[PDB]
């Protein structure tokens, strides 16, 4: 043994695995909003030699030695992560060790609440994350809503938008420390203005979670919420379309000198957030990892990225008229960013059984609540994202066959409501009825068929 | 742009350091007991297209679809990871997403316990991790003692053994609610009994955190904690020689009997184990790293990595033999496991000047504290380790040969002491003094040149 065999010669039930996801990803339509399709490049860097690196600690500051290419590796992942979204080293710093997205939000929470600190975030059901607090009526589910007191801010279930009003009201009274502006499920755009004006008004900290859109936002596709927030965390996947990781952006320097005499108040994140990161929360940081979102940054700066991020976009609208072209209706009444949220509700369908029918037809997306809505169970909307297939040179002639193939679903999805009674018989029957069978069997083909003629990123196999 | 270009295509400046990093790897004799070098076969499922993937929930019980291929992986991995300690499924259950070691604790702990629930685990500077519980005199360092309520247990400092009997006058008083048996820097084997019959007595969970062992309790080289442990947290690198992540497993089933009715008392860590992870905790699993964490793992079930941990016992017990015929002192006088403790005071040089020097001639070890030491910047201690370099099929000769190189380090060391004062000016003297730079790089490059002729675990170039 060499540690140096193949992973199809010598754990070949693995390689067949991996072999069948990489012919799903490529045979299938992607729709999943948060998914990405990631580069060669970036995944190479990924599974390196800096898997093998323990490096406690930060640059120039380790608890041991041998860190002389890790530091380098993590300070120009430092600096392509503010090049990425044009920021001052002297306004900005960042901490690139956070393992992923929700562990990034953990750690601000650590660095800058105590215990049963006050939190505010998008509630779940109107399409915030789980990271942003909730509670059912019986049980605190994020560990957001154990260690902190979080209460939701709502959605306006007319407009579909970010009731900003009720929040200044409801948060004046309850004053949160930290309020988070960001999403899962929304395709509009965010207001920091107006958050950062309620959180100057309740003297609260402005958080702003962008992993959905953080592709966008350096881009310049979209507005910046680093205009507003003191404080912003992204995944590095997603529209982003780096490795699995996570960031949290924190304003450094001299924040003002209003009151106390003449003295550069200092933010005074830059430590707190570093600390809480290591030692309070994580271990070795994965260097493979930095490396690969190092790689990923590098790509998101580039003239190639901007052009990617406005196709997103326009084939995001492109998606939303396509849909509004055949009656559906939206939520927010269209979209801004990289997805649009489908109020199957007035079509008589709901957001569950679609997918169970899109996935038969290896159309991939998730069903999520829309406003007003009922049982979790049957929830309101599809939730559905450009950015995958627009990795794959997608464009809206492609989208809106995209829709078309979509509406087949919906068509079987209605036509297969009509004989079944609940969500069980609903499924049942997509496999069992040998007509309905048949008939998503074809469906199948045509768009495996369709999809497969793009190209993807990654490598070629596996 | 297709995403599919090669990272020294696109990315020259990341290739570049990549391959530094590799030479740095190839050349050094690595001697920090947390480090591995992992297998080609697992950093190719790391680097995978299992990175598009979103799949938040568990095999089956995902929250939308796509999952058909990355939920059969999940499953593979529980299995194989069962399957590696020899773990009946009835009795056992894992969990194979935390990202990290680290993750892994919080989620038990979360799962277990309520906020400011008392936990104690092994005194940090006596050889506990950071994720047992730490707290300065003035500041709550680790977040569990942030979040909840953490006292240490201490070494016998004249045995440099676990104290057993003060753990258990101690847990009678301060009644944790769990209790941690595992270790950072300690050489011998943990009385697990004695541990379990600490908890049984004050109605604490168990928590064996075996991360730094877990290679030699998969190849049954060592006693296994699963005989006594109500939990098992690891890392999956170490000596296990994975990628990073983490795993968490469970006892389940029928836990015992009721005193009076048959009734069954079943155990109830399955539920709330997963739950923490997921919803309370993580994002979306890392299915790249659970790949990965399958292959290493089916290697650890192998012939050929029980006879590597043999090796890894034999070279350790090498090196302390050699250190200890040369004069050197042990913490706890030898060892029973993959590590070795070095008490450098008696020789009159401190931890951190040693290590300086060492990794000057590229030996890379850690300072670490000994028994009775007061000073954070002057540890009187090193730790080795014998993973790594076993995984470059070192055997007990060259690990003699690694004892005398060290010794020459340190006896460099103790002539550059002799000539400065304070510690910053013994690292300038290093690289500034023309004799001494001079003597380091001779040593240096016999060192190189020892190393490199030895097979390296990974990919030929990064």
């Amino acid at each position: 043994w060499t540690g140096q065999e193949s992973l199809s010669d010598s754990d070949p039930e693995m390689w067949e695995l991996l072999q069948r996801e990489k012919d799903r990803q490529c045979r299938g339509l992607e729709l999943i909003a948060s998914e990405n399709f990631c580069s060669r490049a970036a995944l190479e860097a990924l599974g390196s030699c800096l898997n093998n690196k323990y490096s406690e600690g930060y640059p120039g500051k380790r608890y041991y030695g041998g860190a002389e290419v890790v530091d380098e590796i993590e300070l120009l992942c430092q600096r392509r992560a503010l090049e990425a979204f044009d920021l001052d080293p002297a306004q900005w710093g960042v901490n690139v060790q956070p393992y992923s997205g929700s562990p990034a939000n953990l750690a601000v929470y650590t660095a800058l609440l105590q215990p049963h600190d006050r939190i505010m975030g998008l509630d779940l059901p109107d399409g915030g994350h789980l990271t942003h607090g909730y509670m059912s009526d019986v049980k605190r589910i994020s560990a957001t809503s154990i260690f902190f007191e979080s209460m939701p801010y709502k959605l306006n279930p007319k407009t579909g938008l970010i009731d900003y009003n009720q929040l200044a009201l409801t948060a004046r009274l309850f004053r949160p420390r930290l309020i988070i502006a960001g999403t899962s499920a929304y395709a509009r755009l965010i207001d920091y203005a107006r958050m950062r004006e309620v959180c100057d008004e309740v003297k609260a900290h402005l958080l702003a979670d962008m992993a959905h859109i953080s592709g966008l936002v350096a881009a310049k596709v979209i507005p910046s919420p680093f205009k507003h927030a003191d404080i912003v965390t992204t995944t590095t996947h997603k529209t982003l379309r780096g490795a699995r990781s996570g960031l949290i952006f924190y304003r450094k320097g001299v924040k003002a000198v209003d009151p106390k005499t003449g003295r550069e108040i200092p933010y005074t994140f830059e430590d707190r957030i570093n600390f809480a990161v290591f030692p309070s929360l994580q271990g070795g940081p994965h260097n493979h990892a930095i490396a690969a979102v190092a790689v990923a940054l590098k790509q998101a700066c580039t003239p190639m990225f901007r052009e990617y991020s406005l196709q997103v976009l326009k084939n995001a609208r492109a998606m939303a008229d396509a849909l509004l072209e055949r009656g559906y209706s939206l939520v927010s009444g269209g979209t801004d960013n990289h997805l649009v949220l489908v109020d199957l509700r007035p079509k008589g369908l709901d957001g569950a059984r679609a997918e169970r029918v899109l996935e038969l037809v290896s159309i991939t997306a998730n069903k999520n609540t829309c406003p007003g809505d009922r049982s979790a169970i049957t929830p309101g909307g599809l939730r559905l994202g450009a950015p995958a297939l627009t990795s794959r040179q997608f464009r809206e002639d492609d989208f809106r066959r995209v829709v078309d193939f979509i509406d087949e679903g919906v068509n079987i999805g209605l036509e297969v409501k009509s004989k079944t009674a609940k969500l069980q018989d609903f499924k049942s029957f997509l496999l069992k009825d040998s007509e309905t069978s048949q008939r998503l069997a074809n469906l199948r083909q045509r768009v495996e068929q369709f999809a497969r003629a793009f190209p993807m990123p990654g490598f070629d196999e596996h």
